[PDB]
């Protein structure tokens, strides 16, 4: 309770500069599935879309590893080195261009925005084949501790009242790690349909069986170390374009003291319920977030560009580039007069990431309060550093050998249970290894010169 | 480090606490307790309770707590950094105010079992037909008694054990018996001075005690056991007063437990070869009452005690328990169903049973300070670790990091309730007990001589600072 | 100027009797009930 | 939403369009333990 401080406190900043980063992040894949052959569960193509979330972890090399030209400027016994990471950069080349999705049966009764007349009876099955353009949005995450999303969902109701098929499930709201692949919103709010939409043509597709989920802005700063994320950024619109009704069986009818009642064909009460069509608007290449550069001098949180266990993460989400190319082959090439049954149709969908990282070098040096802290901060942390020991056992063992010999001594080592690492292991997402890639110069990349060009003193060779 | 450890030097809390210039005063009034002094009253069919069985034989419970000692406010603390210094508020001197006017109660129960009167016989008895119990009530031990400390009260009594197996369970053997110990909890019947024990189980007839007494377990404080706390935090001090005496000569009506040995008399004959039952019992009586019996309505002051706590309320905690049989007079009266006729009717009245309860909590109190180091906290965190959860220690160890902390998003939500309806995080290790509760952390004031109580402590040790109002000469 | 502007504010603080005195000098909390039986203390209104 | 037969509401209505008012009590501060009080006076001043 002695209250956290801010991490500039202990570190230390060093004077030098590193860089490294991918050649890049490209996709393909299909937008409304996945596919798979029909009677595998192997997936012969992964479903990709701009829609879908992406998720970006980044290791480090530990750099007190990393020989320095001099190293004589710390004490590898009585102190560390940690990353930290200045400024950061996102580049996506793919020319800009809006996607979209649909449904081919999609709950609707009519059009309601202007009715000349009353509506007809429901029927069975209306549901129809139409489709809507999602929210445009942009927005970037940064940080050490993986982004926290929040959702709606189904949560156990009280146990008073004897649930009926059909009766209003109670709702709850709930944090999760996001996970690659997962969906941004189209204005249906975080969920999942999949539970509380049993008929589940209330969306296109591609959000159908998944969960929708946003970040929460609130519960993620409130973190004391801030290390969910330091720095973030964040772009949205929308606007009307369509107003619908939901066709079904009323679950609940309005008072009637609301209305006056009518007769005739105003003696049957219409669907109550309306839903917005969202809209996605015009784009710009102003407000393009991305190819340009970040620099971080302030966070929110106390962490400062910190990577605790050589570790970085960032979450990217844009639909600007959503374009779905379409394509079609020809199952017979000979026949001069077009026939429809010709060709197969088929979507594919491009996606363009790439990385530039600067990163700072920083020292660490002790005392125990700074131990304590850490260690009440993370533990694991010190785990992968050398301090913490931890007293070595050992004082007999009895090796019989040999064991297949069968004439029998104890069946055997048990003793894998310890490769496991990361505690997320249960979570997937994308992948990226820069290990390989530092270099100690600016000067040779595109971005760093401005990292230069910003703080100024271009210190280079003379010819 | 230093000193938390191994030892015996049994730290006496005066030491390490320090005692502040500043006191306070709060309290509520008063309160009322009604009810019937034999049974309850629930509805007959439901299980929710119409009236309760309510008489001063039952022992009273009283549990208070006072805010954050760092939230709250003094004209003068320059002496604290509150993350230097842990406070605690401390209990110089308490009152027990009783306002109903003086007299006895009485209880009895329609069937009791008796065989005869002894006291004075003339002639040898008679065989027992078929439930000769009478109905007869008996006025209990007169007695007051207070008790007062931050950790609540301990009680003994008796219960029947678990016999070892070697001799056979055979019925109509005489049961196993052991002390019990146990936490006392409020609405607990007093001891009337039949021992403390389970009537109910111990005693099958039933019939044996009146109604007041014949479901429950009276039980009574065990101050040996209680003092035995070496750190004296149950209770820092206590006062009774108890007298009783006989009044009739009884005997047990039943079948022989245990008979007499024939070499302790000479054989009879007739009516005399005929043993009468050997079990006699005696009626108990209380004696008159004086205006000196309250040992009440006067201000106590207590400054050294037998434990090492000197008035130290730990985790802002506070008990009292009081018993007055000085009280015990329950008011009667009749309602009559029919209003009109002008010849009496026995079945006109119905009769009724209640009886008046007061009370008065004025409360000195005094403020103190903890230097924090686990050079001592860490004994607290031996003493008892809980004191460790509510204070924050303006640390965990000196560095103190914070717990990466809980905080969590309830405050309403959207019908679901198990987040919670049921009990939250923490405890009360006394929750499943049940006992009095009031909240006072709205009764302080920072100046003493609003209240009839304070200047009598404050003439107790006078004056220093005197009250000027510039009035009068000057 | 205070009181010209809200008086209620005086009475919230100690303050509420013209230069330094005190009081408002009847008497001042009472509490009748325990447990379920006749006329809660609610039975009068709630004065506040 | 509501019971049919009763009057007693199942579920609140609730939609961005109602107004919000929000009130917030704050505790007296001239019952609070500041690090230092000495800077004033209990009696001739309060604080707000």
């Amino acid at each position: 309770v002695s209250k956290v401080v801010s991490t500039d406190e202990y570190v230390a900043r060093t004077n030098i500069y590193y860089h490294a980063g991918t050649s890049r992040l490209l996709a393909v894949g299909h937008p409304y599935f996945p596919i798979k052959k029909p009677n595998n569960n192997k997936i012969l193509v992964p479903k990709v879309s701009g829609l879908q979330y992406r998720v970006f972890r980044i290791h480090l090399p530990d750099p007190n590893k990393f020989g320095f030209p001099d190293t004589s400027f710390y004490n590898p016994d009585t102190q560390r080195l940690v990353w930290a990471c200045v400024g950061v950069e996102v580049g996506r080349g793919q020319p800009l261009g809006v996607g979209i999705s649909g449904h081919p049966l999609l709950n609707k009764l009519d059009d309601t925005e202007n009715a000349s007349a009353y509506a007809a009876n429901a029927g069975v099955d209306n549901r129809e084949c139409i489709s809507m353009d999602y929210k445009q949005t942009q927005l970037c995450l940064i940080g050490c501790k993986p982004p926290i999303g929040e959702h709606w969902g189904k949560g156990s109701p009280c146990t008073n009242v004897a649930v009926n098929p059909g009766d209003c499930p109670p709702l709850e709201l709930i944090n999760t790690v996001i996970q690659d692949g997962d969906m941004v919103d189209t204005g249906f709010g975080a969920m999942d349909f999949t539970t509380l939409q049993a008929n589940k043509s209330e969306v296109p597709l591609d959000i159908c069986t998944s969960i929708c989920k946003y970040p929460d802005y609130i519960k993620m700063v409130s973190e004391p170390y801030g290390d969910s994320l330091f720095f973030y950024l964040r772009r949205e619109q929308m606007f009307v374009r369509h107003l619908f009704n939901r066709a079904g069986a009323v679950g609940e009818n309005v008072p009637d003291d609301l209305y006056i009642k009518g007769s005739g064909s105003t003696a049957n009460l219409a669907s109550s319920n309306y839903f917005p069509t969202p809209s996605g608007s015009m784009v710009t290449s102003d407000a393009q977030i991305f190819n340009k550069p970040y620099w971080l001098q302030r966070a929110q949180g106390h962490n400062n560009g910190i990577c605790w266990g050589n570790q970085l993460f960032v979450t990217v989400v844009d639909t600007t580039r959503s374009t779905n190319m379409s394509l079609c082959a020809a199952i017979s090439t000979s026949e001069t007069t077009y026939k429809n049954t010709n060709f197969k149709e088929y979507l594919r969908h491009g996606e363009e990431y790439d990385l530039q990282f600067i990163f700072q070098l920083c020292k660490i040096t002790l005392t125990a309060d700074v131990m304590t802290y850490i260690h009440s901060m993370n533990s694991t942390i010190l785990e992968d550093w050398n301090f913490g020991l931890q007293p070595p056992p050992g004082g007999t063992l009895e090796d019989t050998y040999r064991f297949v010999t069968s004439q029998a001594i104890a069946c055997q080592k048990h003793t894998p249970p310890a490769p496991k690492e990361d505690p997320l292991k249960k979570y997937t997402f994308w992948e990226v290894n820069l290990k390989e890639k530092f270099s100690a110069d600016l000067d040779q990349f595109p971005l760093g010169r401005k990292f230069l060009l910003q703080a100024g003193l271009k210190a280079k060779p003379k010819f």
